[PDB]
RNA sequence: UUUUUUUUUUUUUUUUUUUUGCGCCGACC
């Protein structure tokens, strides 16, 4: 941003990294109303139901 | 030549508007 000389010398090189598999596209859950279990009449469990 | 039964009136149409449970395994914080 500033085009200034750091003050410090930096380490840098490369390093073999690895992508996981824990992806926020499949974790991301919001529910605000939907089907309920017939038993207790409370929200069902899990992002695919 | 012979006894021991009783008797009367008041309730209406062809018909109508969303898979629970069980157990197992792996994994995140």
């Amino acid at each position: 941003i500033t085009g200034r000389r750091l003050e410090a010398d930096i380490f840098i090189g490369v390093i073999y990294y690895q992508r996981l598999h824990h992806m926020v596209a499949d974790k991301m859950h919001a529910r605000s109303r939907g089907p309920v279990q017939v038993l207790t009449k409370q929200p069902t469990e899990g992002r695919a139901r």
